[PDB]
């Protein structure tokens, strides 16, 4: 069985880079603090027992508020009068780096406003191994270049907001099957733990570990570690990835907390590299924790060092401290467990004052057009026979296909957007957020066609095929809405548990398409969905003039839609993935079927970097739309490459912050009444065991504890480390490359210029993407677009050398508008 | 058995009043014309023979194109960019006379410019005798006097756009059950013959013929005569009803066209008045027809006179150039069969020359237009607890209901839009259009909220009930929408034939709003229907603050309601009907079990009078909401009621004429020259020999015993004291009685009042209060006005079965004036008058 190999001591924070300042804050206000104090900020105060989805209690004789950490990725859960942005997919479609800033900035407006002050997101793991994964679309792009600059860019824009962002999920949960025992047991099947991702070192530094790499280097506060195991090592006690990859070799200052589920141990994680327990609890609501009460002992028991939950403090400080907080800090204005005005301040047991618990703050300001603009923005136009954009003058439009309509429910009536009805805008589980409302195609394009005196209709049951077949004879275009659903695993939605069985669109949708395209000359597809879909069936059929496909488009939906069909907008978007002729020219197989008996399923990522578009070039498979294709109402033009060859090993010993005393200082105050369920910090009396309750407690404890799990001694600073996102040098810009863009058109709009590498060697990718911008051109304008390759950009990771190197195969350079497109080619120099 | 007493001869045509020029046109053309030429005008072609719901051949020697009559009287039925108008409920809930001209206007343009000539519509038979028949809604309402104005509003605007309007259907076709023999077979009903309407003298000119006098006299072109009997004589061949009632006694100029397969003979119904039959078969694509060849055939063999035919033919002209259709004629450029640009000629049997069937041509203008303002303007608002209008500025809006989302098959995805799913802007049957598009509630409800940056949605299952509950308790509002639905009786939805089973809200609607009201202290009703619904589980429930019924709307429903919520416009719409606390309040149950054995079933009509509001006061009981009842968003106060008395026709008809000549049979034989397109009916003979050309099992049987008596005399005849003048004798049009009183706006807003001014006609069997005159006042916050109105004779009359004649009865008279029928604040009895 794949085996995770140590790394110890857990690396301490050292005030690096741009942390300097909020480091030396949390240092003087944690050399302030009691243990039981620490301990507080490190442990959430258990599932629902505040208002939300995770909490900690905070520091009160310090004026340090709990730290109030909320979903989603694209807007914020469980509340109200917030916006419902579009996922990351879209994001990652727009291949626009200031979008998805200004995405983040809006974001962070709004949870800020509630009084969060940490968001759980943005996403990039599932970085999307699988075309199918179930949660690949809160996160961006199977390729890792593309992710890691969009991550970034959100991050900066959360954080710029003054709400510390949590990169997630790290790492490797790259299916939702059997992520976690208790899911995977209601689902019928017998695992004793997750499944556990087995993964080689080269390849999980060039392909998943990379985005990460970017999030540290943008100031990423907070980091979500994952419920699968990597190579039978727990994501949230994984000192590899932990202490090595994370701290110690890409320098992370933030804090890491655990996923919802994911702490599985009290000592083991603290000194594998968890800074965070959430929600608290070791069950939801089992008033029991492996940290709170039980770190506090493990501190004075001599077993976990002070230094490390002195550095786990510091770390959750200096992120909060970062991102300006404090000076934003107001208690969360909301519950996420109820929308009554009045409850119980504690709402899972209802104890606590009966007092309010939602101010129905309505922090939406003007977001609906940034998100309408990244909707429009993020729609890629596939397939255009000279269908688009439309005029308004076409007599009778007919709009055909329940992706159309509304959810007859309402907008929020499936509970975490749990069903696929109506028009699909929002995918599943917990990346999701309360639509304020839903602007639907069919109100978008029949409002549209009014304001013209046209004839439209909308029929939304896809199995009324008759009356489609009909309309679709008297139209002058139809307009056909198909969609494809997953999502997080806790929920099935038609035997889809979160991963999706298929990639064949959902509710008759290939049949819709074709019923429609039989009797219209001008059919025209509008895909709403997860990732994608297969189109092998219809996409070719002459009367099919245009496809388009729009993600999860979020709250303004038919607007952004309408904007680009009426060419308001002339669509720039790329697809950030491929669209392949059928599942199995993707590879990479969801792990579905228990393949190690009872245990751990084990989920061997065979293929190395060979995923999405990298797998089909070196397969040699065509796909129906190659990764970085979309299509535009202008044309543009790549000409005139130009390249030009451009121009500490110890850490200190850990620190300790303030004094430990004697148990007695931490038993339970006199005055204070425990709230049912509630997690602690304190100790039920001076007996540690008999307060600690582990049936464990002190037995074996020594052999327990790796080597090294103590040593506050200095320590060597790795090859690969000594800077943010790794070493420094990696960042020196080597190769400047120029090309020339012209719009070639009649229409402004913008163009994506790709740039890709080949690095060279019998086991890389033929192509690699390194750089791209998004660049708005008027009708027979031109620019220079110019850009640099680094050392990372330019090097593989060596497994000997733990290090980058630039290898000795030649290496070229590619650019032009999709994978598949570059007609702009070069031999690279020689650099080191 | 109810008898139906003869009245012969036919009446034949005079140029009365505003006909003179028309007959005299219609005179001097047919003068020109063959027999088997005047039988093409009388007979259509066949079912779906050529392009339009009925369609006769026309005299191409005389280059009269065939006439193309269409449904429907909201809208062009099957056809394409047409516009679909609320239905005539809407029209009657608006008491605006100006509106309901104007879409009589708009209507009888799009009619025109698809080369209609004849518009299968208005309609004010069913009147509405029971609250559950299922073709009420296409009327108006169950009220003579508010019924009468706006049909004959409706019929001035469709004949001023140039297109000939129908008066149907005539007469006491009051439900849908057993109208049609086969299709109550088709229900499992075998019965030999269609339902008997039976009604007593007084009655019938009290009620149901009173709007069709109102038709003639604002001058009507067409009649359709109905399925049903009247006392067991069908509708079609009722010479009391057609020749005594309709053509004598109201004086009617124009021609009866049958309603489809309401024909039952040709020498019985030519002598009992008819004047065309439709679709001109005898069934659907049978090749036979009771007119065509068997009335050449019925006129050489002398069994109908020539003068009767030729009295046909007249009044067929005489309606055709009474509206000047000959100046805007084009053949119907659509077909109502099929959508497509290319096809067959002739579609039933799809034959003939292989061409241009549709030209797709655009006829809505700016209708919407008219459209969304007469739906705004039908909103009757029953109860407002100041919730209402709102602002824009609730924060959270819940959309509650299926009646205000889309019809997942599409606008127009049920086939005459036979089921209720979505919201229901246009009920079903033959009384149906395309929408060119329909704004639901939904949508203009969302665009309004979202235009105010606030926070909505819709829950559109009336079984979520879970997640209705949830959202009504975040809610500001709950608009919620519920519905029912009715329409002609060959389409069944949810096993209601035609006729609705009961008066209770479809789709779970009472548990719906009880679910919205159970959880937002703000919920407010909108109601769609054909009709009165039963209001009482919830109407009074605390936290239900506003209700309104806004009827069938037609395309704009979503926008037009908007306009009222929203305040854009302050509702004056009044309630046509009565809203009973229930269905057994309304009485007049409807016929649904054969009560005549295999044989007619028999509909007696014995609450006389006493339907809809005159049945409620009769019995004492008191409506939810009584007939005239709607509020405003402003106030109206009434004073100052006074009365001032004003001061205040041939005995013999002529001979019946005979234009132009008959010959030989031999002039009446196929024309060599010509193919027979197979079903199309035809006015020609097989050959001279007569009997064996008309293939009648009955030719020469009995045939002098089967010629009621008076039905060949075409001698001058003996005016009847109450006719000789346009829908009745000239001297009921006097005006004898001036009303006036104030009307003031008391409150802060500019509204519309409705005033109306009922009489007491005294006398121990007569209704204590009865509509006579209405109008509707736009006001200005504090503004008054003096509405002043007139009585004539007829308004002060009942019905005297001895007489034959309307008389002013000695029993003492009062005026009331007020908001509604209930609401009457001012009386004055009124002086003797004769
Ligand atoms: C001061 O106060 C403190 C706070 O109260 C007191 O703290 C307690 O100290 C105890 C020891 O005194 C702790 O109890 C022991 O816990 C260990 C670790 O369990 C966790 O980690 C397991 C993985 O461990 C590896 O990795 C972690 C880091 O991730 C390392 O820290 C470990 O050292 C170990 O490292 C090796 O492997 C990695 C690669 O993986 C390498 O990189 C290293 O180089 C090393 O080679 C993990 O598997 C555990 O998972 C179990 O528990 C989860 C529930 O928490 C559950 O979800 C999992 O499914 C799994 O369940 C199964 O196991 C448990 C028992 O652990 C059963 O209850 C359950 O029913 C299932 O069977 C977990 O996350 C733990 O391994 C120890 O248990 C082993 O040893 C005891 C005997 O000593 C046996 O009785 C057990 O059966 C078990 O035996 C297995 O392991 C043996 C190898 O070790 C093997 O020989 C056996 O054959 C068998 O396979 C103890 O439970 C306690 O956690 C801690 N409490 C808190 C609150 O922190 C403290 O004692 C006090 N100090 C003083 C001085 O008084
Ligand atoms: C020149 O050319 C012409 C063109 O070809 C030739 O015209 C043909 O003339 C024939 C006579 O020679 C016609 O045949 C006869 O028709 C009659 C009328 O039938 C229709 O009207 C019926 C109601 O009648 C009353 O009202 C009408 C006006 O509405 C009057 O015109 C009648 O005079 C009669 O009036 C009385 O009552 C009213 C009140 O209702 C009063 O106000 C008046 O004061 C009078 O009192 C009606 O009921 C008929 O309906 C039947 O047929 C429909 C299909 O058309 C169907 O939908 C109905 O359900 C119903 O079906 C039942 O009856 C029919 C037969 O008629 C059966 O086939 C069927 O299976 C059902 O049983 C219709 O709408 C008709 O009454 C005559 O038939 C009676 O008498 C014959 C024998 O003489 C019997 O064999 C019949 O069974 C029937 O008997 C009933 O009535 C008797 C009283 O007379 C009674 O004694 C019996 O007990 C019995 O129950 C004839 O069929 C033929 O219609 C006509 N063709 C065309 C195309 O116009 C002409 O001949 C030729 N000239 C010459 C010189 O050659
Ligand atoms: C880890 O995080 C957790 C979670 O955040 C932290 O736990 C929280 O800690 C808070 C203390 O920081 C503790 O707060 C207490 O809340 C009690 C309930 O307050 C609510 O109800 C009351 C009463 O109806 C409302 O007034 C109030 O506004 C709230 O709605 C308060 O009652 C406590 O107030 C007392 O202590 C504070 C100072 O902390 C005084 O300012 C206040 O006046 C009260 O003082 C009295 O009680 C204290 C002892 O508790 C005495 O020392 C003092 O002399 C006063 O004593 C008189 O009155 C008491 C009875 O009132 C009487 O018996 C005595 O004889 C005298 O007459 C305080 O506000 C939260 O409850 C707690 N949360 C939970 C879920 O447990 C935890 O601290 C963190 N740990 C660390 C190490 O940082
Ligand atoms: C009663 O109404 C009936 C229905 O309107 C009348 O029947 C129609 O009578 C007309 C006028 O006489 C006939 O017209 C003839 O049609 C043929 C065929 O026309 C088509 O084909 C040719 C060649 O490809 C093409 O060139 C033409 O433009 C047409 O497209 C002509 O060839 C003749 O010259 C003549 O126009 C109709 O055919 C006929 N219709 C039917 C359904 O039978 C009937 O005349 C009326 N009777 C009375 C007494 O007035
Ligand atoms: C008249 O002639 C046609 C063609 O021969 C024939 O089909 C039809 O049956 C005849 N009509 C009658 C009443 O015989
Ligand atoms: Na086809
Ligand atoms: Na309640």
């Amino acid at each position: 069985l794949a085996f995770s190999p140590p790394f110890y001591p857990s690396p301490w924070a050292n005030g690096q880079g741009e942390w300097a300042e909020a480091y030396q804050r949390a240092v003087a206000i944690v050399s302030q603090m009691t243990l039981d104090e620490k301990v507080n900020l490190t442990t959430g105060t258990g599932w629902e027992l505040e208002k939300c989805v995770g909490q900690t209690g905070g520091v009160p004789r310090l004026n340090i508020g709990g730290m109030c950490l909320q979903d989603s990725p694209l807007g914020i859960r469980d509340s109200d009068y917030n916006s419902a942005f579009p996922a990351g997919v879209n994001v990652a479609a727009t291949w626009d780096k200031n979008l998805a800033y200004l995405r983040g900035q809006a974001m962070g407006q709004e949870f800020s406003d509630k009084g969060i002050d940490v968001q759980l997101g943005p996403a990039a793991g599932p970085l999307g191994r699988s075309p199918d994964g179930g949660r690949n679309w809160e996160g961006f792009s199977p390729d890792p270049a593309l992710t890691g600059v969009l991550f970034a860019e959100t991050i900066k824009g959360i954080q710029d907001a003054g709400v510390v962002a949590t990169a997630k999920h790290y790492i490797l949960n790259e299916q939702e099957h059997f992520r976690q025992v208790a899911e995977a047991a209601g689902y019928g099947f017998n695992i004793s733990d997750t499944i556990s991702s087995n993964v080689d070192d080269k390849t999980i530094h060039e392909m998943y570990l990379w985005p990460f790499a970017d999030a540290v280097r943008a100031g990423v506060g907070a980091i979500m570690c994952s419920y699968n195991q990597i190579n039978n090592s727990y994501g949230c006690q994984n000192s590899y990835t932990l202490n090595k990859l994370l701290k110690a070799e890409l320098g992370f200052q933030g804090f890491v907390m655990s996923d919802w589920g994911a702490h599985h141990s009290g000592v083991g994680s603290a000194l594998a590299g968890l800074d965070m327990s959430m929600p608290g609890d070791i069950t939801f609501d089992s008033a029991t924790s492996f940290w709170g009460t039980n770190l506090t002992i493990a501190v004075l028991n001599g077993t976990v060092p002070q230094w490390r939950v002195d550095d786990m403090a510091v770390r959750i400080m200096a992120a909060y401290y970062k991102v300006g907080r404090d000076r934003l800090y107001q208690p969360p204005n909301f519950s996420s467990w109820t929308r009554d005005e009045y409850g119980f301040k504690y709402f899972y047991p209802q104890e606590g004052p009966y007092e309010k618990v939602n101010h129905f703050v309505n922090v939406q300001r003007n977001h609906s057009e940034v998100i309408r603009k990244l909707g429009a923005d993020s729609t890629v136009l596939l397939k255009n026979n000279n269908a688009l954009p439309l005029t308004g003058k076409e007599r009778k439009v007919a709009i055909l296909g329940e992706d159309a309509g509304s959810n007859s429910y309402g907008a929020n009536g499936c509970s975490d957007r749990g069903c696929d009805n109506g028009t699909l805008a929002m995918a599943w589980g917990s990346g999701t957020a309360e639509f304020p409302y839903l602007v639907t195609p069919e109100q978008a394009i029949q409002a549209e066609v009014l304001k013209h005196k046209g004839s439209v209709y909308a029929i939304t049951d896809n199995w009324a095929l008759s009356q489609v077949e009909t309309l679709a004879k008297q139209a002058s275009v139809s307009l056909v809405f198909v969609n494809s659903d997953a999502g997080e695993g806790y929920i099935s939605v038609d035997g889809n548990e979160g991963d999706r069985n298929n990639l064949t669109l959902w509710k008759n949708g290939d049949n819709l398409i074709k019923a429609a395209a039989n009797n219209c000359n001008n059919t025209i597809v509008v895909i709403h969905s997860v990732g994608p879909v297969l189109v092998d069936e219809w996409y070719d059929h002459p009367n099919v003039t245009a496809i388009l496909w729009a993600g999860l488009p979020g709250q303004e939906s038919g607007n952004s839609l309408a904007d680009v069909l009426y060419g308001r907008v002339n669509p720039g978007a790329k697809s950030p993935f491929t669209w392949g002729k059928t599942r199995e020219a993707y590879g990479d197989y969801l792990v579905r079927e228990l393949n190690n008996g009872n245990g751990a399923p084990q989920d061997d990522f065979s293929e190395g970097v060979f995923i999405d578009y990298r797998g089909f070039d070196k397969r040699n498979e065509t796909p129906i739309y190659e990764f970085g294709h979309g299509l535009s109402y202008t044309t543009f033009n790549y000409s005139g490459l130009h390249i030009q060859v451009l121009n500490a090993t110890e850490t200190g010993a850990a620190p300790t912050f303030g004094q430990v005393g004697n148990a007695s200082d931490y038993v339970y105050p006199e005055g204070l009444t425990r709230i049912s369920k509630f997690i602690y910090p304190w100790l039920n009396s001076t007996d540690l065991k008999a307060s600690s309750g582990d049936p464990y407690y002190g037995v074996d404890t020594a052999e327990h504890v790796p080597e090294g799990a103590t040593d506050g001694s200095p320590q060597p600073v790795l090859p690969a480390g000594g800077g943010s996102g790794g070493n420094p040098r990696l960042y020196d810009e080597l190769i400047r490359v120029s090309v020339t863009v012209k719009n070639t058109g009649r229409v402004a709009g913008d163009a994506v210029p790709q740039l890709y590498v080949s690095l060279g060697g019998p086991n890389e990718p033929k192509v690699v993407l390194r750089k791209f911008d998004r660049l708005t051109l008027k009708p027979s304008e031109e620019t220079v677009w110019t850009t640099t390759l680094t050392r990372r950009d330019l090097s593989n990771w060596d497994v000997a050398a733990q290090d980058w190197v630039i290898t000795s195969y030649p290496k070229k350079v590619h650019v032009g508008s999709s994978s598949r497109q570059l007609p702009l080619h070069a031999a690279l120099p020689k650099v080191q």
